[PDB]
């Protein structure tokens, strides 16, 4: 049971309890306002307490995708959008400037609220801010954070890729090609992220989707099943053999493995041309 | 360099080369049509080859977010939307039914194009489809794929969380709370996903965002800096000490560590009241 404020690109959800001046709590790394709710119990006699789920977290939901650039460590999109969210929330809840407390990265949102929308701040508390930009050694801390994040994300993706590799039962010609890594750290990372997306959002949904053999017999005349010559014994060939066994739909052998259309493009083309020429 | 077809929820990007009847290549696990360009070069004198970046991949781009339900293994949203993308693309390029070849999971898209939009299909090829739904004992293969994906994603997340934990120089009280398990397996994983989002899309961007000390001095009488009593020696306290050193803005000590507001909510509230009530 949370309140909603619809904003450009997101539905912002927040908790609210109590009476008095508005006091907005901006969460840090956990992103959600439930973490303030025991504190809110202590304050509801003297403040109208508002604990926000920031738009990328919790019960808040995006209505437009994040820009592709938000993964750049130099992007200012999210922090500025979060600060605008707090300012429009303040404005919906009172006509007088409100109290604001942010913790950790949420204290950084708070600082951007004060910088860009000072008119909404009556008083503000920055609880243990980890901002480094104005520090004498800001370049060191920025580089250190960047190395830490890269290490965490890289080790997690590498473990996922290693475990994926442990399950793979694939043909040698495909394994050669599947092992070719991109030429930059960023491109390898993108390959890993793409694999993780396919695993979570595609393989189960598509391989158990609603197709029956009756869907194929209705138009059997249009269909050709293709098995690679270099991928024999693999599970997808067994699928084609079953379709063919039960429908009579023809199997055509074609050069290469599961990736035969890039392994042996000339031979693959020759078969397609025979099939459909 | 690619062509663009704007559809509901996405800009669909595709390679187009050649002459003659349209032939649409639907990519499998890599999601992108560049993998077919060598084959396209072999075929372009005989077919107008169209090689698609499916809408979640490559140069295609979503204009609305995926439904939260898409991570459910029984969701049919993406496979059906992919099939509709192909049928709309076919209708935009040819008045007559077209040739289609899909590979692997892209051949499952092709099956749904034939099922739901047979009027765009002249001939179709299924290259090594991995669909199990109509196979005898389909449930074995479904359960195996679900176990595989679960093991990959969760072992990757756990390694990332492990590596994150090794980098933390944090106070006893905060670690004790970080170390407390979430009640559910779903809640564990959600905490892990939230941490990975914060790492990639929040910490570097916010901690090196454009705040200067001048921004604080301009409204110094509005601001209170807060240091936990149980997190002494932590980096965020050094930040507050520097701001105070440079601006005169006061530091207030407050019970707890970095998570003091939920560790010791009455003490935290008591200080906020002495501050603002
Ligand atoms: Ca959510
Ligand atoms: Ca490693
Ligand atoms: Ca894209
Ligand atoms: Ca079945």
């Amino acid at each position: 049971g949370m309140e909603t404020l619809e904003l450009q690109g997101a539905k912002l959800r927040y908790h609210q309890v109590g009476q008095g001046p508005v006091l907005i709590f901006i969460p840090g790394a956990n992103g959600t306002g439930d973490i303030f709710l025991p504190l809110a119990e202590q304050l509801k006699d003297h403040f109208t307490v508002v604990a926000v789920d920031r738009r990328d977290y919790g019960e808040s939901e995006l209505t437009e995708p994040l820009p592709d650039s938000a993964s750049n460590p130099d992007s200012d999109y999210r922090v500025k959008r979060d600060a605008q969210d707090i300012a429009e929330l303040a404005k919906s809840l009172s006509d007088e400037p409100v109290y604001i407390l942010g913790s950790s990265s949420g204290s950084i949102v708070a600082m951007h609220v004060l910088k860009d929308y000072p008119e909404v701040v009556k008083k503000i508390a920055f609880h243990e801010p980890p901002i480094n930009t104005f520090l004498p050694d800001s370049t060191y801390w920025k580089d250190k954070n960047d190395d830490i994040v890269h290490q965490i994300l890289t080790e997690g993706l590498e473990k996922g890729m290693k475990t994926f590799g442990e399950t793979l039962n694939i043909a040698p010609i495909d394994a050669k090609m599947m092992s070719q890594p991109a030429d930059t750290e960023e491109g390898r990372i993108e390959q890993y992220k793409r694999t993780m997306f396919w695993l979570e959002f595609e393989i189960r949904q598509y391989t158990h989707s609603n197709i029956t053999l009756d869907d194929f017999t209705k138009y059997s005349d249009k269909i050709t099943l293709l098995n690679g010559t270099d991928s024999r014994g693999s599970f997808p060939q067994d699928v084609n053999f079953y379709i063919n066994k039960e429908t009579g739909i023809p199997i055509v052998d074609i050069p290469g493995g599961h990736l035969g259309y890039i392994q042996k493009p000339e031979g693959f083309a020759d078969v397609l041309l025979n099939m459909w020429g």
